[PDB]
RNA sequence: AGCCCAGCUUGGCGGGCGAAGGCCAAGACGGAGAUGAGGUGCGCGUGGC
DNA sequence: TGCCACGCGCACCTCATCTCCCAAATAGACA
DNA sequence: TGTCTATTTGGGAGATGAGGTGCGCGTGGCA
């Protein structure tokens, strides 16, 4: 029963966001901002509690001095790098910088120890501050829901999300990595939640309950026209799409104490099992190219799938090397031959034996992403030209009032986002001057290019993601066991730009290719499919695998020879591919 | 040429250029939140040139 | 066998991991 | 006065710590 899942329904594009929904999203954003402000104040108060002790104060002073020295040396290193116009500077500067950084790290560790020794004596004060924070959070519910128009489900969703975020931040800071809460800017996107409570001894919240007009949750969430998945899968796609158009009635908070409901015309492609247990739903609103889209996600608790027992073992390895037919994003090997559909044979390549292959991404995705980049360049150039023309007209002509104030060239000149120019075009749409035409002929055009720059991009990414899911599907259809390497793409991405031996532009191109390939997404999709379909997954400790030659079992030195393929070995004196060897070593390690 | 026209990806037919108008076929489908990174684009400085 | 340009400013996007997906007590609307 | 519906609430916990990142894992060809 534990297996959670989400079924999504796409609201009709000919549906305008009601005012109640907009107010609900605004209230949710304000509530999260208030929560973040409270959390930051609480953090500052805790740090003030820590700084009260004398030993911690002395450690803080030492750490501050060390940080000042480190930042000064970093500034000098940056200046020397700028002067030399390269990354090769005097070795003395690097040694001074390393020594300063080591001293700073030691001072920070000393501060941590000073906190640790006096940790037990501040427990009462920290508990008191935590109680004050909880009281303020309760007052937020009093203000936003008891005396406000925010639905209690949305408040609870936001509060739970925030508490999970602070738990994650504390866990990260415990390891030694930086993390902090940040203020986001509202734009019109958000989420509104509905919760289906089930008390002790209550009947399951099956999908058949939600379809009833007079059900237990008729005034919380109503999804009419539920069809059994077995019957649903027999119908033709025409009937499935005609019958899947329903009108979901959803609670949408209050308005001056008066509860309100919204009717979303949604299109449903799949239904939930008759034994599901709907735990809740959420309507998510997003802006893509300044256009609002809505989607209703319903969460259900379904039973688990019996694990598989037989099947070939498939080992997967991640890379982002470049090939004439696209980026080769993965390399897979199998213990027994696999069966790949013919429609995927150009993406999930296989060998004659059927036990090995490479997963590559079509070059059309990269071409479309490059097209989006070109569109962005053209948009920026046109925006700059418009800025120049508007500033000139403002200087040489009279300034009609904008935002109930005269327009000053200092403000217009420093405008950088296109949102300001779009707003000025809207306000002066009926201005009647000439700068109202020049400022509209731009905006209209920019409303067509912008969409493309976003829309096409999404398509490309979607295409890639789709293919990945397809690939994952086939593996879960046959594999009795799947092995994945423990490569951390995030750590590599974070540390790549600082210790690269290549020029900045080459590393930028490599990182862009890695981002477009998205190896981590492919691995995540494979793991998710295996988990859903009951296939076991094993994360292999992949340390020292590309430096090991499978045929001879010798470990080559890390002399950066692995920057190209094939790679020369020292034990046997032969050139070997470092990814076939990787997957072979993974299979050997697992099959032991 | 692109983007859009009942969820998403890929195709076919018929349309729209910020508005219109949808129909059909195959496939896959676990979402949200936060954080941390990365990338692109346009300007500026410094040089080499 | 050595080289490929080093830093800012803002604006606007995606990628990589990780967690979580409630229910009891109390109050109201109705007959 | 008694069934269902809707909202309020307390969780859920025991409670140090933020600036990574040299372990590998990935990624270079051109003159
Ligand atoms: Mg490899
Ligand atoms: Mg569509
Ligand atoms: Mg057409
Ligand atoms: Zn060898």
């Amino acid at each position: 029963m534990t297996t959670m899942t989400v079924h999504t329904m796409g609201v009709h594009y000919k549906w305008q966001i009601p005012e109640v929904l907009r107010q609900q999203l605004w209230l949710a954003h304000n509530l999260r901002e208030d929560l973040v402000s409270l959390q930051l104040a609480y953090d500052d108060d805790l740090k003030a509690i820590w700084s009260s002790y004398p030993d911690v104060a002395q450690a803080e002073d030492t750490m501050a001095a060390a940080e000042a020295d480190a930042v000064a040396l970093s500034e000098r290193v940056k200046q020397a790098r700028i002067e030399a116009r390269s990354k090769k500077i005097s070795t003395e500067l690097t040694q001074q910088l390393r020594d300063a950084k080591k001293r700073l790290k030691d001072a920070r560790q000393a501060r941590r120890d000073a906190i640790a020794v006096v940790k037990d004596d501040a427990a009462e004060r920290r508990k008191a501050r935590s109680d004050q924070l909880a009281a303020d959070q309760k007052a937020l519910y009093g203000q936003y829901c008891r005396d406000g128009d925010l639905y209690w489900a949305s408040f609870n969703t936001v509060l739970d999300h925030h508490k999970t975020a602070v738990k994650r931040i504390a866990a990260q800071r415990a390891s030694g990595k930086p993390a902090t809460l940040r203020h986001h800017r509202f734009d019109g996107s958000g989420t509104i939640a509905v919760q289906l409570q089930r008390q002790a001894g209550a009947p399951p919240r099956t999908p058949m309950v939600l379809a009833d007009e007079a059900g237990k949750y008729r005034n919380v969430l109503h999804i009419p026209g539920w069809t059994d998945p077995d019957v649903w899968e027999q119908m033709t796609r025409s009937q499935c799409r005609q019958s899947g158009r329903v009108t979901v009635r959803m609670r949408c908070g209050s308005t001056d104490g008066q509860p309100q409901w919204i009717d979303l015309p949604v299109q449903v492609h799949r239904w939930l099992p008759a034994d599901a247990d709907i735990t809740g739903a959420e309507l998510v609103v997003t802006r893509v190219a300044g256009i609002y889209r809505a989607k209703l996600c319903v969460t259900a608790r379904i039973g688990d799938t019996e694990p598989v027992t037989s099947g070939p073992t498939v080992a997967l390895h991640l890379g982002w090397r470049s090939t004439e037919e696209g980026t080769a994003v993965a390399t897979w090997r199998s213990d027994a031959p696999l069966d790949i559909p013919f429609g995927l044979r150009t993406v999930m390549r296989v060998d004659a034996a059927g036990t090995s292959g490479i997963i590559v991404v079509p070059a059309t995705i990269e071409r479309r992403l490059t097209r989006t980049e070109n569109i962005a360049s053209s948009r920026s150039l046109a925006l700059d030209a418009l800025r120049d023309k508007v500033v000139g007209w403002l200087s040489d002509n009279d300034a009609p009032t904008y935002r109930d104030a005269p327009l000053e060239a200092a403000t217009v000149k420093q405008w950088k986002s296109p949102q300001r120019f779009a707003s000025l075009a809207h306000a002066w749409k009926d201005n009647g001057t000439e700068i109202s035409d020049i400022l509209w002929a731009w905006f209209s055009l920019d409303r067509k290019q912008w969409a493309q720059q976003e829309n096409g991009r999404r398509k490309a990414l979607g295409h890639r993601d789709d293919l990945y899911r397809q690939i994952a599907a086939v593996i879960s259809d046959q594999a009795g066991h799947v092995l994945v390497d423990d490569t951390s793409v995030a750590e590599l991405s974070a540390r790549a730009m600082e210790r690269t031996e290549l020029p900045t532009e080459v590393q930028q191109k490599i990182d862009r290719r890695r981002d477009h390939a998205a190896p981590g997404g492919l691995r995540a999709s494979v793991v998710a499919a295996m988990t859903r379909d009951g296939v076991p997954v094993t994360i292999v400790a992949a340390a020292d695998f590309t430096r090991t030659h499978s045929r001879c079992g010798h470990v080559n030195p890390a002399d950066d020879r692995y920057l190209s393929n094939p790679v020369r070995c020292d034990g046997c004196g032969a050139m070997y591919d470092q990814d076939r060897s990787f997957v072979t070593l993974m299979l050997r390690a697992a099959t032991a």
